[PDB]
């Protein structure tokens, strides 16, 4: 199957898939190649070409650090790059059922990894089963990372900041030029992240040059809220500055530190983005999103708070279990590999660890909230306690706030609670429902049922990946036929959401009430 697109032929290949066919178009380019002096600047748009361009791989992942804490072990390896890196990275990814859809909603899906790392190449982002089981067209594209998707000196376009989210933009762009000739509806286009992706998605709803390039928005453990997602323009000069001096590029003339810069090669800038933050936190956001006046034209707090925003319908939600991942990458006490009871000393040094430059009344403030026990004799008290420290500050809260302000403009919401651990899941059990691991729900991966997921997985994927599509489809993320529990609108009164797991589906009201008043209302204080 040839697609003619609008700067060149493309060919794809067919899938078999749960005894149907789809047809995957891997690797298609969305903009010129960002090297030599591009390198840094944002993206440009493609040239044609002539003959036939076999879009039969996944392409090159962008340049990207590699999560190496755990050689061998699949929960840390399966989320770093499975093609080779390169700054050769702007690609996209289209999965299209067969036969061609006539009208087809889009479902376009945006990694995360802390904007330091991804690519949409993980088998976990494999968007055939989307397009096999609900007729919907999948895109996702790589865009770069780290420094060279986000280093910044605002206002300067040899590296003006968020290239990253620019790449993302131009993906975008392209579905609206292409996808009709996929069998798409360029009318009905979804975004849907997660974690760094879903940080995305929600700056997409605040940046005007993105408002005409989707309808509607689904947001998994991430906004630009989160104390993570977006980097001061403080910080980010002080990083931009540090990663000169530390690869010999400091001048005065700031464009000079760019052409510096633009001649280093790629390892030598990602081996020194880990130190441009004197003391950072587990995974560190070291180069990330920033008000640079183009994308993003304020403090996007500001911006939600006002109602700047594009009015469509959200999906948002979380895992019951965000935080723990993190504790294993650095908090004293933890490991994969026991039990990882610690102690309460260990508790306040995991806090220095997660909340470097926090004053001690912070510090205590956290311990004050999290450790008044039911019966403080459970062994496991301050191993849960710091999780949900962790989970809450840095995705909960700022979802559920993200959710309220933005519904509060008068568009629906729909909330979700992800309680289900997966079967399969190669971390301990302590860690629980941990940040990531509903995504493979999401993307139908249980549907194959060689692949060693239970029967009550099954039925709680197949359940997702109905609603997400009816969520597109139709804005309103309901499985209408199997006498589902309905999923309430979530208001800033009764803060209703649903709770998903492959038992008992149910409505709940204010999820973290007492411990998202402690991080909404008073902790910024501190
Ligand atoms: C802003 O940057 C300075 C410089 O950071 C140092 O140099 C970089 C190239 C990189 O290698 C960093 O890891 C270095 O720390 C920071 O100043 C340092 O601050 C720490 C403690 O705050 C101190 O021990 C170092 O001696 C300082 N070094 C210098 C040269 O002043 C500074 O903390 C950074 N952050 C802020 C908010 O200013
Ligand atoms: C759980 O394990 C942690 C980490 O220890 C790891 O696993 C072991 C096989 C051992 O070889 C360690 O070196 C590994 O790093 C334990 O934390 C360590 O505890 C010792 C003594 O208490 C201390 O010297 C280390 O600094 C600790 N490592 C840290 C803080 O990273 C922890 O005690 C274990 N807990 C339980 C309940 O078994
Ligand atoms: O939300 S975060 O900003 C963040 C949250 C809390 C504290 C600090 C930073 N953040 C998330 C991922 C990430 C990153 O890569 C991830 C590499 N492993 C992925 C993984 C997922 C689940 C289990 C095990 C591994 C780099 C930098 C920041 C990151
Ligand atoms: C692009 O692909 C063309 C067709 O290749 C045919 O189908 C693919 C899936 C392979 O299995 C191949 O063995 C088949 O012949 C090629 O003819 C063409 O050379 C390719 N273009 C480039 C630039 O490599
Ligand atoms: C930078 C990079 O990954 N380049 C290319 C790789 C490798 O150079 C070779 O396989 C040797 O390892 O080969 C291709 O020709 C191919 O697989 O069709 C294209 C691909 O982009
Ligand atoms: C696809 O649907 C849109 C409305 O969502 C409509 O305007 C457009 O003409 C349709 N295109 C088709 C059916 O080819
Ligand atoms: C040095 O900075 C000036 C502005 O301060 C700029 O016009 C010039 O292009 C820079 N130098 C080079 C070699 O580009
Ligand atoms: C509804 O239930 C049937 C079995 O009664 C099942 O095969 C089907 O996949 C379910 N549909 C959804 C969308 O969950």
């Amino acid at each position: 199957i040839i697609i003619a697109t609008k700067n060149g032929k493309v060919r794809g290949m067919q899938l078999t898939v749960f005894g149907g066919t789809v047809t995957a178009f891997l690797g298609i380019p969305y903009a010129q190649p960002p090297l030599g002096r591009l390198r840094f600047k944002k993206p440009q748009s493609l040239t044609k070409w002539s003959d036939i361009w076999n879009a039969t791989k996944y392409a090159n992942s962008c340049c990207q650090n590699i999560d190496q804490s755990f050689p061998g072990f699949h929960g840390s390896e399966m989320w770093n790059p499975n093609t080779d890196l390169s700054e050769d990275c702007l690609y996209l990814n289209v999965w299209i059922p067969a036969p061609k859809p006539k009208n087809a909603t889009v479902l376009i899906w945006i990694y995360g990894g802390g904007f330091q790392t991804g690519t949409s190449s993980l088998h976990v982002y494999d968007g055939k089963f989307l397009a096999r089981v609900e007729r919907v067209i999948v895109v996702s594209m790589n865009y770069r990372v780290g420094a060279l998707g986000f280093l910044a000196l605002p206002g300067n376009p040899e590296a003006p900041g968020n290239m990253g989210l620019f790449d993302q933009q131009l993906a975008l762009q392209w579905v609206q030029k292409n996808i009709a000739a996929f069998g798409g509806n360029p009318k009905s286009v979804t975004l849907f992240g997660e974690s760094a992706g879903a940080a995305s998605v929600s700056l997409h709803l605040l940046s005007p040059g993105s408002h005409s390039l989707f309808t509607r928005a689904i947001l998994q453990s991430g906004s630009f809220n989160a104390p993570w997602a977006v980097t001061s323009l403080y910080e980010a000069r002080n990083r931009t500055l540090n990663l000169a001096k530390l690869t010999g590029c400091s001048r005065e003339n700031e464009t000079e530190i760019i052409k510096c810069l633009r001649n280093k090669d790629p390892q030598e800038i990602l081996l020194n983005e880990a130190f441009v933050v004197p003391y950072g936190t587990p995974l560190s956001v070291n180069f990330g999103p920033t008000v640079d006046g183009d994308f993003l034209t304020d403090m996007p707090d500001i911006l939600l708070e006002l109602g700047q925003f594009k009015k469509t319908q959200i999906l948002v939600g979380v895992n019951k279990d965000e935080g723990t991942a993190f504790l294993v990458y650095g908090a004293p006490g933890f490991s994969k590999d026991n039990n990882s009871i610690i102690t309460r000393k260990e508790f306040q040094e995991g806090l220095k660890i997660f909340f470097p430059g926090v004053s001690e009344f912070g510090k205590e403030s956290i311990l004050f909230h999290y450790t008044d026990w039911v019966d403080d004799q459970r062994p496991e008290n301050y191993r849960e306690a710091l999780g949900d420290v962790v989970g809450d500050y840095n995705f909960i809260c700022p979802a559920l706030e993200f959710t309220k302000k933005f519904s509060e403009w008068g568009n629906n919401a729909f909330f979700y609670y992800f309680e289900h651990r997966s079967s399969k899941l190669p971390w301990p059990e302590w860690m629980g429902v941990m940040h990531g691991y509903e995504i493979e729900f999401v993307f139908g991966l249980p549907l194959e049922r060689r692949d060693q997921y239970t029967k009550a997985e099954e039925i709680l994927s197949r359940s997702i990946v109905k609603r997400w599509a009816n969520f597109a489809k139709y804005g309103n993320p309901q499985e209408t036929q199997n006498q589902s529990t309905s999923w309430p609108v979530f208001k800033s009164t009764e803060q209703k959401y649903l709770t998903l797991n492959t038992e008992s589906t149910r409505i709940m009201t204010k999820l973290r009430a007492q411990q998202c008043r402690f991080w909404t209302s008073f902790f910024p204080k501190v």
